[PDB]
């Protein structure tokens, strides 16, 4: 029935709203230019310097130190939405957290496009905005760390998906068969299926002339994966080069392996 997976997305799109605190019709909002919801700009350090007189030890590492408290958020945020996908508290308590710990970084990139453009990223709920030189300008081995994302939110960003599609998606990355140490596989497959039914419709619906969109959108998936090893090999150079760097412990667990 269209009708029952019409009501599936509608669920999903609510509890993705009640989740996250920064949509992306938010963050487009205020980076299209519709003069109460502009963002002080960081282009340089003098303007950092200036940030945190508004906005909210090393320069490079207290920007890494921040996307990283910041990520933890994500984490505690994409854990709940995950709890309202019909189904996934029933899994086993074991691959309820595996899910977890191999979609959380997939799907905090994906959503961190929402607040990039070509030449930048929205910071501390949207009320400031990173230039992406200014990143790029960090102390090696600092300064490429951001450099992919970019480069997979300007490929991304130009499928022009909003809200209510990126809710099913995140569930469909979440409820993935085909990660490390399952127990459960099938019951996890047959809710990605209605996930897969319920996206698929959704695109139709909202994009009508968007072509094989749904198939677009999945290939992602592997920018998405690429993304996600490359930022692991980076931060184990980060450790060895800067052993006088902590990690928070929720982000140091998921990335065991
Ligand atoms: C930087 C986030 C990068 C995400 C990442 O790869 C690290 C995650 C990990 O597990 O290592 C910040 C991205 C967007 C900014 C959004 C909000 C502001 C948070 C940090 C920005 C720096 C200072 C602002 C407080």
């Amino acid at each position: 029935e269209s009708a029952d997976l019409r009501a599936l997305a509608k669920h999903l799109y609510d509890s993705y709203i009640k989740s996250f605190p920064l949509t992306k019709a938010k963050a487009r909002a205020i980076l299209t230019g519709k003069t109460d919801k502009s963002p002080f700009v960081i282009y340089d350090m003098n303007s950092l310097m200036m940030g945190e007189d508004k906005i909210k030890k090393e320069v490079a590492i207290r920007i890494f130190q921040g996307c990283q408290f910041r990520s933890v958020e994500a984490v505690q945020e994409i854990t709940e939405y995950a709890k309202s996908i019909p189904g996934f508290v029933n899994l086993d308590l074991n691959d309820q957290v595996t899910l977890l710990k191999y979609g959380v970084h997939e799907i905090i990139y994906t959503m961190l496009a929402s607040l990039m453009n070509k030449d930048g990223v929205l910071i501390s709920e949207g009320q400031g905005f990173m230039t992406r030189e200014f990143l790029k300008s960090l102390r090696k081995p600092f300064g490429d760390f951001m450099e992919p994302k970019f480069e997979f939110a300007v490929k991304f960003n130009a499928l022009e998906l909003d809200d209510s599609d990126l809710a099913i998606f995140i569930a469909v990355i979440i409820l993935s068969g085909d990660r490390p140490g399952l127990l459960n596989v099938k019951p996890i497959e047959d809710i990605q299926d209605n996930l897969l039914q319920a996206l698929e419709l959704q695109l139709k619906l909202n994009h009508p002339e968007s072509s094989q969109l749904f198939a677009k959108l999945l290939q992602k998936m592997t920018d998405l994966r690429q993304i996600v090893t490359e930022h692991v090999q980076l931060l184990q150079v980060i450790k060895k080069t800067e052993t006088d760097m902590s990690l928070h412990p929720l982000l140091q667990e998921i990335y065991k392996d």
